């Protein structure tokens, strides 16, 4: 289809004869209409009409019926209906039934339809769609920052009734942000999830989610009134949990280890700080295993997809490429913060490699599975 | 920050600055986060008898066990039953009041449980809302440049894995919305899905079908040649937003009529779609522009996985980082038609890309219009 | 635009516009540019008419030979003499006096030379400034986190290829500056050469060894055991700006004395450089703390690299994009000292990040200061 | 140089006794140098100061002799002179020459050194710099825009004097835009020209660089006093030439093909529009051969520096990775832009691949090759 128009059916190469328009200037016929002045038109239909009629006449006789005539014209999107069928047969004057090009061509060119009438649109559908009223998230804090009482709450706004409720943002944020539906490549795989920031990129204050809590309120970490932060240093990237996951204790992870009883904790290691309890929806990839105490305490390796860089970042590899020193840097913090306080370096599975996005998110469907259950089982 | 507080109602005055903190001449929020070293267990001690003292707000110089208890649970502590009468029979106060000094005793003497933390808040929102997220697909079939040539749209569950053919125009939707939406409130909503008939750099026409079952988008051939756009190629990608309609029985700006299509977008971004393609723009201005003395609507948007989506906020950030966009879209509007022996085209609002807001409200009445058109012929 | 104009000085009325045109009811601008039809013969003629009515500025109806010459001059014709004398002769004016329709028929008949356009002109401003771009380079040396380990720095010569090493503090420009600076004039000068001692996410010490020869970058140990923050991590690259000095024979805001170093700039972007890496900033602010009494400044930069780059034009912009920097980068430059038995350090100006004109100022006094350095020392 | 803290210099891993105070706590004593409370501190430096005296003394006896001992503090960072080298041996009480690490570990203890004085700084430089008065391009328009007047001047603004001097942007806008002392990594090569646009992305009218007229300014395409423009559509990327260049026709390129006796051509295919004449300095990715009249004629493949995706494109094989259609679309353009006058596309060498940047950058050179000797044969 790059040197002439043809017919959208099958046929040979070899005996169409190249419009005279085309073979005069050396340019093919298909450069002669698109790129060309509108000079190679109704005398260059002509040809592509005269093939295309050649094309139903399969018996090459020199005609075709009154009965081929009808789905040709159906073919080069004529709405043919009796009302108009009858009157093709009537103008078209062949008393015997065989209708010559010639006289199919001049016919054509002299009634270019009934345009009038009702112009149709089909309003066929499947109709598939969804009562679901899109919630919109919101946070307030209340309490005192560096005290017992600071908690920072979720709500879900309807946005359509515009009535509120308090809700978990362990239990009740998506994991997994889908879309009713999915306009990204049917190639190109699912990676969209919400992550909720617990400790703020450059701070050391600690804060968690209370899973004890009802609806699980984002809480600072304090200890006989005193608040608690990391004497290592600061988070350098943003650091929370991934709502909807749990690393049950009832389990066993790579090897003998058992699962913290945790929301699975992510590292968001984007260019942009995020507020304590703020959530927004990340790219993961890869894992990190580290081993706390016995348990197995992964860190999911993600990207805020809002992010300058997080197109280019497709897998675990692309981190050094792009954010050179990240990885390293995000182990040993994780390999030696609890020495400062005299304890030793943490360990790791995988020999501490970091895991790629398949791998992680496997290991993070498993742990939503686990919370799945925990939720019956609770329930 | 300056000293350790209570998270309650108090006077800065008498509170006495831990001494560890005045020898040093560092605040006392300095000292705790940044000091590295553990507050000593005399030092949680006056943090704590401060605490008390905030509860005590008769200053009294003891609690009763019901206060005790409320405190507990203000500094984390998980107060049972089995509990309660645990921490009144150690006290022993038979009066009912409880000391710091008691207090603090006992407080010290029973760090309680590690394991029967075992309680999870399982009270949720349960918003149950299953459903079966599809997966839009494309099937091109025909052969290109000839009266064959179709571009089919389906739905994949994501479930199940059953295909069911769709319209681009009446089931894709016009708003992507999230079901849970985590983006800040008081950022509005600004994403609805964009169907490319024309790509960025071509000038071979096609388009929706709208009088075809299911809308494929097929292409502009009339007397079995295709048409091309003849002044020059499109320069942006040019296609519709989906479930919309500009209905004729209705009247725009300037007593004109609509013209008996999907609204029509543009989309400024770097990145050119495919025919037929589908995908996430922001609406950032919009275009009224006459065509056959009807109105023919004109979003400008872009895609939202531009690299610069994110720096256009409304149609006036467009010049500051694509100079010449819109004039350009403006002139090409203006006289594709001329070369083919035609006028200039006439625009509403003296041809001004009127904003993001003015252009969302034209497309919720294009969307409404859309819906009512599926009930009269439904 | 309306119709095709002669680039003089005319009234817009009695022009007959294009016959072709107002048949078409299209300006002359649109038509000759839109219109896929190459201007008759005849469509020129009125236009190059109209041209020679422009030259006759006392309406007389016709021009001097000396006239269509620069006539023919405008319109892109080399006239030399051989084509002068050639002119004169066609049209045997033997008055002197060319009327238009003489001149048309003339140069109808003429197109000219094809090849005889042979001629460049190569007039330039031969600002002939050859020089050896040199490349920096930076060999690593002795064992890291011991008394060996030195960054060396040399200069490639990019022509003879000869190598000679160099002081990362006399010898890298502080500014990057362009023979032709080809952005635009209205665009204030901002790219300042960065020398990063301590990497982002690292808190192991390095320094520029003002003392040493070539002053090599070398790490700093005391009693042969390396020197690290205590406090955290460097969360940014933190370096100097070479070729400056902050002298202790100087005063600044608030009566403070220098410090006797190169000054230090922080490089608020993504990417993290290694150890003694150099790279063009864009300076932004700059913050005023006092170390040790003395006046320690900070400038606050981003690498030219970096996706966000573009869109940081001062210090207000730093909040927009990096959220929580400029805030953390101050407390951590207030408290770093405290977990060793420190104080809180003090800022000037408040503690609040002056803009980069300030900044700059600041730069180049301490640039100038730099310079009188060498002046004393050699 | 991760278990614990060395010498610098050579010796053995094995009979080196690790720091008591590491052993205890089961942590490596780099990890307690960097990582731990400063307790691992004077009695830390101890093992330390005591491995590297055993370093010196490598006919292991017990002692150096006052000449080690020397060095050693040379070694160890500290300014030893003559006034401090007698104190030294002076305190250090050895009548008979030998000292011991404990007498030695004592007396540096018990001296930091005179840190007074003057502190020294070393002026050594290499001294390299250049008279060169960096020079501001400037371009101001004149004349009437779509007339035989309009013209587009270029200057240099001496920002130094203040003085102005116009110049030819074909002459005197270097090619390459290099950098007085280059920073970039030795191992990335050096990419970035100087590019002059002429015909503005997004429009048709033709503008180019009058070589024929003294500064060779920029004027409109203009014959018989009417503007031209591309019939065939708008020039949908900037289009202009790449300056100190010359593809001279005393020449033959790709076979039998002899240069157009013009400064050769760039396409700048970033998402930011040019004005007419702007200049701006792009990365070269790759080169398209056309054949325009048996001549050959190139056109540049480049992207502006400051474009938000030049950091992402390499070579000329990712545009279509993250430009997809762009490089079809440039072949297509160029192959047909002629026949809506009625001519016939265009040909291509390389059977019209798109060569890489090294194959772009080499034509570039040439073709600066070239420029140079029309300088010195023109004058
Ligand atoms: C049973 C005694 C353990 C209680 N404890 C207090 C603080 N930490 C550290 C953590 O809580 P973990 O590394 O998750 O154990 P974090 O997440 O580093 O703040 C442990
Ligand atoms: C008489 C000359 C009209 C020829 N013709 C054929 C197709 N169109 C293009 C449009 O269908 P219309 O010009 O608006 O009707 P569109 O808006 O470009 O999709 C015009
Ligand atoms: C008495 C405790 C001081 C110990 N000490 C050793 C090194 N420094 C760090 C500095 O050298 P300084 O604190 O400014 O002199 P810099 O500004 O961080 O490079 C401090
Ligand atoms: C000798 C007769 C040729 C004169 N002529 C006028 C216009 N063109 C086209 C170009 O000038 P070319 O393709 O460079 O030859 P352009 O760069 O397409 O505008 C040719
Ligand atoms: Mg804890
Ligand atoms: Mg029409
Ligand atoms: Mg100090
Ligand atoms: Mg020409």
């Amino acid at each position: 289809a790059n040197s002439y128009i043809g017919t959208g059916l099958d046929t040979s190469l070899e005996n169409v004869k190249p419009l005279p328009e085309a073979c005069k200037r050396n340019v093919t016929e298909f450069d002669l209409v698109a790129y060309g002045k509108d000079e190679f038109t109704l005398s260059m239909e002509k040809r592509v009409m005269a093939r295309m009629f050649s094309a139903f006449d399969v018996t090459q006789l020199g005609y075709l019926e009154e009965r081929k005539i009808e789905h040709m014209c159906k073919y080069l999107g004529r709405v043919m209906n009796e009302d108009d069928v009858k009157q093709m047969k009537s103008e078209i004057n062949a008393i015997d039934g065989h209708i010559t090009f010639e006289k199919f061509w001049a016919w054509w060119c002299s009634h270019p339809e009934v345009p009038a009438k009702k112009d149709f649109f089909s309003m066929v559908s499947v109709d598939f769609a969804v009562p679901y009223h899109q919630q919109q998230l919101l946070t307030r804090e209340t309490g005192e920052l560096y005290t017992p009482s600071y908690r920072v709450l979720y709500y879900f706004r309807d946005m359509e009734t515009g009535k509120e409720l308090q809700v978990s943002p362990w239990h009740d944020i998506p994991l997994y942000v889908r879309d009713l539906v999915r306009t990204k490549p049917a190639s190109l795989p699912m990676n969209r999830y919400n992550f909720i920031c617990e400790i703020p990129k450059w701070t050391r204050a600690k804060f968690e989610i209370a899973t004890g809590e009802p609806f699980n309120p984002i809480k600072q970490d304090i200890k006989n009134g005193v608040p608690r932060f990391y004497k290592h240093g600061d988070m350098m990237w943003n650091y929370g949990a991934l709502p909807q996951t749990w690393e049950s204790t009832d389990v066993v992870f790579e090897g003998g280890y058992v699962g913290d009883n945790d929301p699975i904790d992510a590292i968001e290691i984007g260019m942009t700080q995020f507020k304590v309890g703020q959530v927004g929806a990340v790219k993961v990839l890869g894992i990190l295993g580290m081993i706390d105490d016995g348990q197995m305490d992964w860190k999911v390796i993600c990207i805020s997809h809002n992010d300058p860089i997080c197109r280019f970042l497709k897998d675990i590899h692309d981190v050094p490429k792009f954010l050179p020193g990240c990885l390293d840097a995000i182990h040993e913090w994780f390999r030696v913060y609890k020495i400062c306080q005299g304890g030793v370096e943490n360990k790791f599975v995988f020999n501490g490699e970091f895991k790629d996005k398949s791998f992680a998110m496997k290991v993070i469907d498993e742990s939503h599975y686990m919370w799945g259950n925990l939720r019956k089982i609770n329930k």
